[PDB]
């Protein structure tokens, strides 16, 4: 009874406080795509992509804005939508940014069924709002910055942060996480991100060295799909290696568990499929026993987590606060859920318009 | 903002219109606890048990009663009310009587939130409503009544029956499906169900001899808990070994499933966890290439099927036609969805008067 | 032909010395159901079950009331019995309360055949009487009460003492470990339980950091049906990983040893199926070569630990003294079986009022 | 030192003679992005990619205009170019639509590669040119139009075709293969693809009987990226399990390979990486001991099946022939390579106009 009406999308570079310095590249800017889902009961979803590079941007609105009579006078069925989706992408590949896209319209239109029923998210979804607690995630940011923002983040009541490494040398890893370490002290944690800049054998001795400094977790030390290789990089290792925001779908996510690539998990709400992609992953998660964290998509993701059996941490990173509203707050270091309908997304309207592309 | 405002039960023992005989004994009647879930909106969820013995019947209705004390003025949450259940039983053990009385909680709460938000429970998942195939559920009941009641299933449009087996010959076995097939032709499902009766070796020779006959799956063949041993079965066998309504909870059949026990899935709306229980199983059932069918309670087996990724057959076995309103609807042979709130289970409060325990 | 004539229960509430604090609960009173299995020989077999919750004490009574109608006129024959419930109980789950209330019904027969036979029940399996070695074991007391406690039973000539553990840090853990060894010094054991509290990652950091420390086992740290979690923790540690009190079943016990779950067992002489389960257990804890302990009921498993290839441990925590005469007795920290026929169970009827339901 | 100088894409909508219908829908126009790659050298490479759906044709050409800036300017060492895109896009995701773009930036720079040399791509690889073993590829096309196409291929040398298949019923599938085998014999290959169009057990009974029938090979039988199902099809089939054609890189292979997914495999030369994935994935088949087809792109797949040590056959189905001269020919059923540089492949300009979008 309730179907929906149209699909918009805007195509959005939005300026960063701090530029996402990894090893293998930087992030100055966030290429978003803006997405709102239309229906006939007087409600309009809202969810977001992230893009990574402004290269595959505009790529990415194209295949969105192709796609809407796809799902145009539809049912609001985010599950019915999600099966059509993946039938009729069967051939050309359910992966990459196609499947970006349908978990884009995914997340509207669960946020437009939110709405329909004027209820959280993570109500509509049985569970009780919870804060979870988050950690302040930095960049591959130099030892003197990556200090900086860890002070702050500890004085805004953050109990962890996690900075990107793989720096030339190991010493420099080392550097950054010690003066981290001197000023946040011991009863604080420290994540660490190589974003797949190591092979295995150097995964091996940066990880072992960083496990004898203390660290809280080892995250992507390899090739994001080589999971034999994060496996073999576990089993030399008490920290645990975290992995998972890239993977495209649940079904990536069980290959990867089924082999033992990780004792930590983080899917993206975006790759993994949306909030239907996200459930099926928590179920996975529970049944493996691995603590299931949150990659990007703050927003969206403090209500799924509160709905995740094995829910760890949400990672701050706040890619879009330029152009969505902050209902979304932190007492304490710890995301808290908006009373709001939905996923409690609401547009900076007067802000959009100086950074479509 | 939505509690729990109490919880009544009542147990009963209902009439049935033919005995379920199976291999290893014969229910005659069904003993049922049906639940009555009253919240603070107004609305009541409903949900019923199955005890399969009478024995069994007084325990667990005591057991839910004092159980009420848990979850009165609780938020109507039911995967929240879940995780609660799941830590407070974690040294009594959460499975056996327990995890059903959990499930019977859970199923109820889920039908008062689709109350809550008047709307049926296909729809509050996500998903549309669907017409599923559903096969008419027999037992062991002689050459004689197998063959009336498979010709009176396929004039009533069902395009399967089962039949449930393990007679002391496998001769008698063979007469019963060779008798129902004549009757029923070549383009007809015939399940066949040996209710645990059978050892590894004895299993092997049977369902060979019934993959020549022609049969649609062999369900049960031994011990339920003996995963590796269904798994030994299946390896000798074409046609798919059947099983799941004996999984207490999504994590039995997660160890099924990893060690390869059966082709084919079919949990037990009751003893899988509830709503919540199916949802996690339906995911691993997605991930292992399971299809997945139902085991009785087919009034909210309807609603969990089309929400089913690899949803397979509805069990046609109504037990509880007698204290419920016959919303659900079957159109050649397939279950149809009552348009209600929630599951759709109205109680016929005349008749549940007679059948009290 | 000695026949079973009648099944007598009560269930009472008994008090605690000291609750049993521990990291997902306290049991302040033992809820019991205490049972009599009357007999055409002028002899009553004596046993009870352990409730945990007394939200299960009445429904596990009423269980065992509609049970007595199954053994009444059947021959004083536990494992024939044992296998004549297995089958009856095969469709609605040979599990959890159920199984717990079979496992009631033989631990009662096998002390009524002892005393037809005018013997103890550790001679009537063939094996000699022997004194066992048995750890105090207290719960998570706080690192005064838990030292205050330690050093009281080593007074009382225990070589070891368990504590439960999983305070909200780790340090805590660490602290209470630490009082307890300065106060009993080097060669003496600390045994530590965690009581499922912990996920995977969680427990290698805390497992690992107590074995620095020097722990005798550690308890349960995951979630107990979590074999395969188990096994990862194990894979990380040189101390042994101890857990089975909650298999329900030595096929439970089976699945766990399998895969490798453990280097130490401990079934629980309820959960295992009683003394027919137990001597199945010690069979396979032999073949596995895994030294095997106890868990609660130690009346019993005094006779049990004494007919066990691989005997361990025995738990001392004397749940049910309020209501039993102390026949059993310590010297020198080991259980010493007294000379009764049968277990050596005595009803203290004067004090059985006090505390009936 | 030769640089790359610029870079077209042309998206157009190309008729085809027969629609290829599958189970999972109708390509009945092929979306293909053409592609040229100038270089300092003045020769331009050409190479093409096929979009499967119209609704990713505009995306994909979007993509490659915003990749420009990453490739122009640029020496032309494809080899090179590939490890910079990988990089380049290990963040976004390098699969998909990205994966399959690098591709046709690959399979354009080899072909330029070997315009710079004056000769034949297969010589460039170090292979002399041979004739390659060609079916021809059909569709969805029901029991009379196969066999007319079959009869039809029969006459012009072929000595295999491949149908599509997945029809409602197994008896349809059948009878076009029966009605295939009367109309060409005994002494030729009837290849038969059901498009991911059934789930395990279903493949496994229709695997079988089609086994009996007499095929040559089955291929993607159930969901592509089910490599395990795909494993256990493989395991109870004579017949061999066929697929390769979405594996988006030799990385997808090779886990596809490591399980035992399948006795043959046959990658796409745009899905695997262009020339540069395929010769990777040509070593793994070799090591593997699996014959290795090729997926569409005839053009092209003529010179790499020459340089790979265990070619099969060579899929004959000419998505491009309205666009591309027709300078790969057919002798006996062999595709016979054109004595020109690189690939071969020459634009009809004035043919081009008519399709654009
Ligand atoms: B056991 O030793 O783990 C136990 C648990 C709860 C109460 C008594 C003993
Ligand atoms: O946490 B991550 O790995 C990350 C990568 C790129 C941009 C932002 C966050
Ligand atoms: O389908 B079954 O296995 C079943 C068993 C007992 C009663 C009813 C149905
Ligand atoms: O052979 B193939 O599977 C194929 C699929 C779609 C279009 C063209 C060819
Ligand atoms: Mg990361
Ligand atoms: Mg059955
Ligand atoms: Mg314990
Ligand atoms: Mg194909």
């Amino acid at each position: 009874e309730v179907l929906i009406t149209g699909l918009r999308t805007r195509a959005v570079n939005v300026p960063l406080a701090y530029p996402v310095h990894t090893a293998v590249g930087t992030v100055g800017t966030a290429p978003l795509v803006l997405i709102d889902l239309a229906t006939s009961a007087g409600v309009v979803g809202h969810s977001y992509l992230f893009a990574y590079t402004p290269v595959a941007l505009k790529s990415l609105k194209q295949l969105l804005d192709d796609m809407a009579a796809m799902i145009v006078n539809e049912p609001l069925a985010p599950v019915s939508l999600e099966a059509m989706l993946a039938k009729r992408f069967c051939l050309a590949g359910y992966t990459g940014l196609i499947r970006m896209a349908a978990a884009g319209i995914d997340m509207a239109a669960w946020d437009a069924l939110g709405k329909v029923h004027e209820t959280p998210l993570v109500k509509l979804l049985g569970a009780n709002a919870r804060p979870v607690q988050a950690y302040d995630s930095h960049s591959l940011d130099g030892v003197k910055l990556a200090t900086e923002r860890a002070v702050t983040a500890a004085e805004l009541g953050f109990r962890a942060v996690k900075t990107k490494i793989g720096y030339p040398a190991l010493d420099q890893d080392l550097a950054v996480v010690r003066s981290i370490r001197q000023a946040v002290g011991d009863d604080f944690g420290i994540m660490v991100d190589y974003n797949q800049s190591l092979d295995v054998p150097a995964a091996i001795k940066r990880s072992q060295a960083l496990q004898q400094e203390g660290v809280t977790w080892i995250e992507e030390p390899t090739l994001q799909h080589d999971y034999e290789g994060h496996q073999r990089i576990q089993s030399k290792l008490n920290v645990p290696v975290q992995m998972g925001e890239n993977w495209l779908g649940p079904e990536e996510m069980f290959k990867a568990l089924s082999i033992g690539a990780c004792r930590l998990a983080m899917p993206d709400a975006m790759k993994i499929g949306g909030v239907t992609g996200w459930i099926r992953a928590s179920a996975l998660a529970q049944q493996f026993g691995i603590p299931m964290s949150s990659h990007l998509f703050q927003e969206i993701s403090a209500h799924l987590l509160a709905a995740t059996p094995t829910a760890h941490w949400l990672e701050r990173l706040d890619l879009a606060g330029s152009v969505i509203e902050p209902t979304l707050t932190f007492e304490g270091g710890n995301a808290v859920i908006p009373d709001l309908p939905g996923v409690g997304i609401i547009w900076r309207e007067k802000e959009i318009g100086k950074y479509l592309v």
